């Protein structure tokens, strides 16, 4: 193989620079090492403002199950059909550098190449989330990030925004407990977590939440490995799961959904789309759909991990979002951030490419314009020159909403239900004593009058769990 | 006709009317068509080349006619009747994107050959010489050229200053306001690569030499009066007679000459051979014809085949090396700088820009937009004991001793007349020298008076009735 | 004079030659002058608007003389007397950055007051109505614009292939194509903020409004001779005479206005008061004085204080609200949204664009060029415990429940011709209809014929006349 | 309490609630609000260094003590008793921004001289030395201490094949694995410019010289258990040491040496005085005193103040410049480059990376983000007939003169083992080369075979001892597995 430059001049040599003499100044002319220079100077791009750390892999989703009485979308079309998917797993407050055993919540996005378009389904590993209104999730992030002087991981941060919001109370104890550390991405399961909406052929509607469960099991580490580990192999989630799909160790996730009637959504104790909230399985039971499998590693880091983008709006016909305020904050944020830490023609990229489908409209140019820019196809719609045409099968499924349109506040729904019933019912002793046990150890570096807000929001799910907690940081602020 | 998409290729239902609360309520997020199709357009635009901006793009081939692989072993003259495909683009120079072909500007003549040693870029004009000799001044004379940093209008004080305070410049300005200063389109003008060059043969000599495409169709010029309503008439003539051309089967060429200077006789040259403002007399270096360039394929979507094509002199494959001319010596860093900034850090996997007939192969890697395997898994560290790509001891670079310290030398003692007043008195014509009199002086004529006396002594210094002539007229329009 | 540095500070020697090994060897990286100063020459450009591209700027005042708290709570209406920096960018639409400026096209008129509740940005041009009333049409509208995909010309066909499918588009052609088409430059035109807007007063009442600014330098057009003459000897007219006017103290002024509908009037409305194609007759609802628009200072550098401005309709302080128009509806996301990629995150920051009369202070944090101290160390999160910025109540948004659901509504099927059949036969006398006639005809003969057709039905449709005697004109050119 | 607004100034009524269409309604494009802080969350993040990615920033003074000017005719060095407000960001340099602080890896140690004659940067690591003696190596040697690119786990058969196939980098490597390759916080390290540099004084004499900054709070080291215990307890040790320090009054110091070697005693040295691969011996070349660097003060906010600060070597002002050093004139390249890219064209507007003590005037212009006044109407072009900035000769750089072509010298085969072999031998007690053996063979034992063998090799060139200590213990971890 030939060494060449970026344009593809054989190199003399690449070892030694240009210089005037053996013990001489550098040339200008030596454009060999600055071709090679420059790239290596450009070499970084900005990193995923949030789920930065991450591990990928590829394979496919097969329908096991007919649920096309539900959505019209494509992807579940037909039993035993198969679609490629492009998946990404991750941590959240980290960077780049972080390790990935450490308490937080893990992405788990998925990627479903389909003939109507891209579909991503970015969900996590809970069912639930922090907060219930898009426009907190800056702030929360940054109080999850570090302190804008010390740029150190701040106590004080975290749980002063926690105990001023107390909606955060369900994932917080999620998040705190057994689950707060899986073992591996291979070891978890995901969900979509935001109510979404499926359409059927019949143009009628229901909605539903995704869930995806690991046919590996749940498998979590103490806290204690999880230390060690994140100090002996920060990027242990990554080589799991890449040893796993290099030995033929293909993972799996069985793939089900709930559904819930227009009418259900009503009868619903809470406000069905606060994602805050989950549809308890025993009312709501899980209807098998088909398998994820994870059989092929990336051959290239940056360019099938780094670069992949995931926007929830990437939805094909038969999948729509539904009025969750957190989800519809989402439609605009990915695209968005892709446009800025990939580029205007992200789509471009190999991995985000909609390759099963024709890509055909109006859109023309911006930097980096990779295919043909669709040739000289006209560039206006309507037109009289046969170009791209709409078509009526993919129009919305409208529905009517009454209210006024302003901001309603959503701060006072049900903060502590659920989480009582995830509390005594859900968890055991055990759990529930490490539960208390974790929390402690991480709010005790808080401030006190922090800690004070914060136990007495716990106090409100059950008073054992604020007491209990009380004890442990009395404990620790007596030292 | 093809089913209209968005960027993730889910089909649209209507894209002619936007998703409202009601007839007359506002506009939703979830209108992700909208958006998306909004977000491109508005990204439509990458930053103009600094210089050059208004260009025309057009295909086809450089054939070998003649044997000068005495002089250099480069590919794309190894034998004679080889055909290696090229890329072209005609551009002014001072104009931005919406300024009009038809004006008194030089004329950018690039060509981009993909050989299998990678890609050769010839980027010159329609002009052997140019207004200075030192790269560090090329900025200011662009910035004299364009537009007042306040008015932002044309500003002759701006233009004759810095060409009466630089009288380096009497030679082009003297070709530049010749009637060559308004080419009737592209095609009637002739193309070189103005800076003196470096050929190696096999053997590893070397020789000095000039490239020269002299236009099968003829020069022809246009006259002010009509270039002044073509200006207002068609302000993009230049593209339009190009691409009628072209797509009517007139597929427009150029001869292909080289010129060679032993390194001998760059001794005894009269002036200094890598002097930008002198030119290398036929009648004492011939013209060695070398093949033919030939455009028959026009574009097929401007943006990406034009508006992003970068051109790099220092793009050079074994067989053609840079002379120690400052000028193109400055070339050779300013082009791909610019480009990673115009078009973007992986600019050469631009279509256009890529070298597809080279195989390329080295150790860069990631950076913004990456658009192939990014060379997959292979080792991405030189040297290596896992076998990647290997520097090969054949193209390595011409050597050379050079005499005198490393430091700036002033070359305003250069001769800055004798060519000059050679063009004036023997290349040209009595009707010439009048309209070149009258072209300068109806410029000229608009800055201030002190300016229009530095210039008119630089006329002098070059041939007394040269300068006299101009200040006749001068003193018309002072009245 | 003062000493000529580098961009990091150090002085500079010598910036006229460039650091040679030996008076005639080659370049030196050790000449860090030549590089600092050729790499910034290199990334001078940024990208142009996609739209509006050509402009001319200059800044002055807004002075209030009336009162109109009673529909107003914003504090740049707060008193008789009250004054408000402005700045003003007047603009062509289709041409880039090199067009001319007298050639037939809309004009932007866009107005950022810098007000103490932050700037609020008034981007109108001079039509108070627009060819389409739906934001999803707008990129194929100005593709339809703007050069061929292909061969990078203006195309006829393009123009009315468009015009004649959508209709809706008879207003706004036939004021684009009257003697209004073409203002003898940007003060001698009108001003207006085109969309319907909403007011509301310190009571939580709220009223629909039209603003308006009529030039004090009363009304002038050119002639299409005129025009051609000037765009061919002057492509900068327009930008020339507003400077000079300013710079000899010929200050320009405009009257501002509002028209007032109340809500009871908005339902009653013949039309939609929200369909942007659309005027409310003077007749019934009269212009209501308000202030002063004067224009005293020209830029010093134009670059900084045009080039980079930047108006975001979106910015609108309490006391100013945005209304259900479909089309201002999508500029408000569309402005900020290109501003990011043509200015980058952070073109606030920029100081004509800094909000300088208002104190901003928030949660938003970093981003590329973060220029300020980046508000320190405060809380950046909300809420918090630590005396962190606090919302305002009183900023709250106005009110209003709509009816109907959630889809797209489809308004191509609007009133086309009503109105245009007023300002064709009521407006305009002979002579402008003769002239109308003429300039589109003279346009529309370069299309095809059936798209000719079409086009010649529509304005058949407004009036016979109107349709016939383009027929007419149209049959001499096809001849 | 301030009130709280949108970019743009305008007040906010509420930022707690998004604008639906009612209660259980989806989102509107109209609440401009939550875009526009949406959309800034969204693009809070640049492109971390290329390398150097973790990093600790503080702020002080550099203060003439000894007057040197017989060398220089820096103003920075004016005369003493001269007080030069400082900026400086320590880091490590394999590890991206999330990494640990407390791992064995160099440290870098940049200082950011506001001059009146433009800011001076000083570039530095915490060793003389380096691995590499050809800039046309360094995105190699980066690559291989990096991610694999595939897997994107850390590769001993990368680092230590690219080691054993360039032997050079001996001497630098027998420092990264002494004690002093894990420093315990940055306060107790030294810090090394490491290139040779050239001192010109206002007769246009010039010298060559080596930059030091001794640790006045003194030597120290983390052991490998401290360091992973560390690595894992608080993996910003670095930051918050340096961070509280500071606070709590402990303002950290340096001594600021230098080395000066005259051009007649460069023509003399054993060795190419311009190897990053060699040290000038105290001995020989006496350190001499010049003034001190003192950190004082913390930055306020992280972001604007460390992780947008841009250090260029090749920011020198007259009296300090550049020796034809290969490593040091690649890297007057590469950083204005790889900032451009990072920052952005006018990086140099950003408030800790504009030379505020300098006055900055010449005919550049525009570029994305112009935040000043752009220079305003001056005259854009030079040379003009209208007064603008002009060139001051005094500032024109020293000129010598060199022999040979213009070629590439192959300098693979210069002396790779002599200076190394000091090191191991005089140098260090036998306590620290038993630690130095035990800390190469723990990291190389998990590199290939083929790998261990190359580098053994080598080893033995510096000192058979050295060697087979090495392979002593490769054999046991070989044979554990
Ligand atoms: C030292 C002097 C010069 C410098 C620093 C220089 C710099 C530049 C730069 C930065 C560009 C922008 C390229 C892009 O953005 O694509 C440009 C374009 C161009 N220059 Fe030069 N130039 C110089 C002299 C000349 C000369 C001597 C000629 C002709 C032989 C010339 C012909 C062109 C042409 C044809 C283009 C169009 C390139 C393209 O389409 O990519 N320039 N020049
Ligand atoms: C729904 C249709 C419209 C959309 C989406 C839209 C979009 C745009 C965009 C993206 C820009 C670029 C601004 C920049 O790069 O700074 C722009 C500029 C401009 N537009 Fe619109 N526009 C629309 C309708 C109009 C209308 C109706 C008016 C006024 C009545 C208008 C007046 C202008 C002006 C004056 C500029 C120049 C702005 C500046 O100088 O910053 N546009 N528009
Ligand atoms: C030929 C070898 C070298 C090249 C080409 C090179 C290249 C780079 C580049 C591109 C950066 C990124 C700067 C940024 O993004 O702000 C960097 C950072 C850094 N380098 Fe080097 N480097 C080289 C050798 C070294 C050496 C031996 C030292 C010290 C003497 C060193 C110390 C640093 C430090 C401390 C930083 C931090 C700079 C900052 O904070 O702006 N590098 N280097």
């Amino acid at each position: 193989d030939v060494l060449t430059t970026g344009a593809g001049n054989p190199v003399g040599d690449k070892l030694n620079v240009i210089t005037v003499g053996p013990r001489g100044p550098l040339l200008v002319q030596d454009v060999v090492f600055t071709d090679e220079m420059a790239h290596f100077d450009r070499e970084r791009i900005p990193e995923r403002v949030v789920h930065a750390k991450g591990a990928g892999a590829f394979g496919y989703f097969e329908v096991t199950h007919d649920i096309t009485k539900y959505s019209k979308a494509k992807v579940f079309e037909h039993i035993g059909k198969k679609t490629p998917i492009a998946v990404r797993f991750s941590t959240v407050a980290g960077e780049s550098g972080s390790a990935d055993t450490v308490r937080d919540p893990r992405g788990f996005a998925v990627k479903f190449y389909t003939e109507d378009g891209n579909w991503d389904l970015v969900g996590n590993n809970t069912p639930i989330f922090f907060i219930r209104d898009p426009i907190l999730f800056p702030s929360f992030i940054h109080s999850q990030k570090r302190n804008p002087q010390t740029h150190l991981k701040d106590p004080d941060m975290v749980w002063d925004f926690w105990s001023l919001r107390p909606e955060s109370l369900h994932q917080v104890s999620f998040l705190f407990s057994d689950r707060g550390i899986p073992d591996g991405h291979r070891h978890m399961n995901g969900y979509g977590s935001h109510t979404f909406k499926l359409v059927n052929a019949n143009g009628e509607a229901v909605y539903c939440k995704f869930h995806y469960k690991t046919d590996q099991g749940i498998k979590n580490l103490s806290v204690e490995d999880a230390a060690r580990l994140s100090q002996e192999d920060p990027d242990y989630g990554i080589r799991d799961l890449f040893n796993a799909i290099a030995t033929g160790k293909y993972p799996s996730w069985t793939f089900y959904i709930q559904v819930m009637t227009f009418n259900q959504a009503e009868t619903f104790p809470f406000n069905p789309f606060d994602l805050t909230k989950v549809w308890p399985h025993k009312d709501y039971p899980l209807i098998p759909v088909g398998k994820l499998v994870l059989n092929r590693n990336p051959v290239n880091y940056f360019a099938e991990v780094e670069q992949i983008a995931f926007d929830p709006s990437n939805m094909p016909p038969g999948i729509e979002a539904s009025p969750d305020k957190m989800l519809q904050g989402r439609l605009f944020a990915y695209p968005d951030t892709h446009r800025h830490r990939l580029g205007p023609n992200y789509l471009h990229i190999p991995v985000n490419c909609p390759y099963r489908a024709r890509v055909a409209n109006y859109q023309r140019d911006g930097p980096m314009c990779m295919q043909d820019n669709q040739g000289g196809a006209p560039n206006y719609y309507p037109n009289s020159f046969g170009a791209p045409e709409q078509q009526p099968s993919a129009l919305e499924h409208s529905i009517q909403y009454s209210g006024e349109v302003r901001r309603f506040n959503t701060a006072n729904d049900d903060n502590v239900t659920q989480v009582r019933a995830f509390y005594v019912n859900v968890l055991n002793e055990e759990q529930r004593k490490r539960l208390c046990e974790n929390i402690a150890g991480h709010l005790k570096d808080a401030q006190i009058f922090i800690q004070k807000k914060a136990v007495k929001n716990f106090t409100e799910v059950h008073p054992d769990y604020g007491s209990h907690i009380q004890a442990l940081l009395d404990k620790y602020n007596a030292e």
